[PDB]
C-alpha cells in the first residue's frame, strides 16, 4: 500500500549497503591513476519519476566523462557538470531507479497503483530513504540524496544548477 | 504494509522483465558449446525466507556446473542434480532474493517489519509473483517458481528431490 516504504528499504539493503563502503577506494583509485571526481554518490531522485530507459542526462551541461573502475559489476559513471560554457564540478552520478519501478507500476493493470499517487510515493520514497540513511553505518559521508520537483507550468529547469548548488555546499562545509 | 507485493512487482519489472526473453538464447548457446541444461529459469522460493550469504547450495546432491554465458552483467549458475549418485539433471538455477530481503527487513528496528511476519510476507510474494506471471508477455514457458516449506519438526528435507520433481514434470508435459 505504502509501496515505496519497501522499496527504499530493498534499495538500501540490495544495492546502497553493499555499494557504499567501497566508494571511496574506487573514487581515490581513479583520482590516481585515470581535475579530481569528488567523494559522494550523488543520487538525483526526481519527484516526477521521469528516468529515462537509457539511464542518460539529457542537459547537455551534464557531460558524461568515464565509468568508475571495478573494486558482481557495478556500472557507475563520472559526468563533468557544465555552467556557462566552463567545467565547475566532476562528480558520480546516477538515477535511484526505484521511481522508475514506481512510474511503471502505475501503468499496469494489475498492480493496484493509481497513476495520481506516483508524486506522493515518490515523496514517502524520498522520506524513507533519508530516514535509512540517517541511522547507517556504511554512509561515512558517501551519498547525497538530490531531489527535486521542475516548475507546475513549464517554466524552465536546470538539472546541472540543481546538481552543482548541492557539490558547492560539501565544498563549503 | 503488503511490504512483499512491492517487492515482487519490483523483481518482475526491474530483473526478470530484462532477464527472461534472452534466456532461452543464452541457454541454446550453452547446448551447443560449453546432457544438455534445461530450458526455463528455476527460481527458489524458501518461504523461510533463509537465502545463503554466498547465494550458494548446501545439499551436496546440487553441484555447481558453470556459468551462462552472457547475451548489465547478469550471473547465473548452470547445476547437476543426483539422486543416489546419479546425474539425473541438470538446470540454471537460483534463489528468489527478495526473500532475503523480507529477512533482513524483520532485524532492522526501523523497518516496522515484525520477525513474525517472514511466513506471511514469503507467501504472499509467491502469490503475487504467479499472478504477475500468469500474464507476463516475456514469460513464454521460461521461468519456473519452487516454493517450499521444510517440516515443522526438524524432520529431513531434500531440496534436490523438490527440484527434480518440478523439472520430472515439465519433462511429463
Ligand atoms: C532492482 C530490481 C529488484 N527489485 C527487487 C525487490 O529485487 C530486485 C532484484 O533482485 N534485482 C536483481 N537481481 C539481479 C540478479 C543478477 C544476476 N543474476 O547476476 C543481476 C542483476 O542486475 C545486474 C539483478 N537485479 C537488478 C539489480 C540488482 C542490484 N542493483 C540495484 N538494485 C536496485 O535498484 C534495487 O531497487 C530495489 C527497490 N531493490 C533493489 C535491490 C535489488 N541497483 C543496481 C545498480 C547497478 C549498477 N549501477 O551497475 C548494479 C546492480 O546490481 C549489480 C549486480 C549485483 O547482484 C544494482
Amino acid at each position: 500500500f505504502n509501496v515505496a516504504h519497501g522499496l527504499a528499504w530493498s534499495y538500501y539493503i540490495g544495492y546502497l549497503r553493499l555499494i557504499l563502503p567501497e566508494l571511496q577506494a574506487r573514487i581515490r583509485t581513479y583520482n590516481q591513476h585515470y581535475g579530481a571526481v569528488s567523494q559522494r554518490l550523488y543520487i538525483l531522485l526526481p519527484l516526477d519519476c521521469g528516468v529515462p530507459d537509457n539511464l542518460s542526462m539529457a542537459d547537455p551541461n551534464i557531460r558524461f566523462l568515464d565509468k568508475l573502475p571495478q573494486q558482481r559489476v557495478y556500472s557507475n559513471s563520472i559526468y563533468e557538470l557544465l555552467e556557462n560554457g566552463q567545467r565547475a564540478g566532476t562528480c558520480v552520478l546516477e538515477y535511484a531507479t526505484p521511481l522508475q519501478t514506481l512510474f511503471a507500476m502505475s501503468q499496469y493493470s494489475q498492480a493496484g497503483f493509481s497513476r495520481e499517487d506516483r508524486l506522493e510515493q515518490a515523496k514517502l520514497f524520498c522520506r524513507t530513504l533519508e530516514d535509512i540513511l540517517a541511522d547507517a553505518p556504511e554512509s561515512q559521508n558517501n551519498c547525497r540524496l538530490i531531489a527535486y520537483q521542475e516548475p507546475a507550468d513549464d517554466s524552465s529547469f536546470s538539472l546541472s544548477q540543481e546538481v552543482l548548488r548541492h557539490l558547492r555546499q560539501e565544498e563549503k562545509e
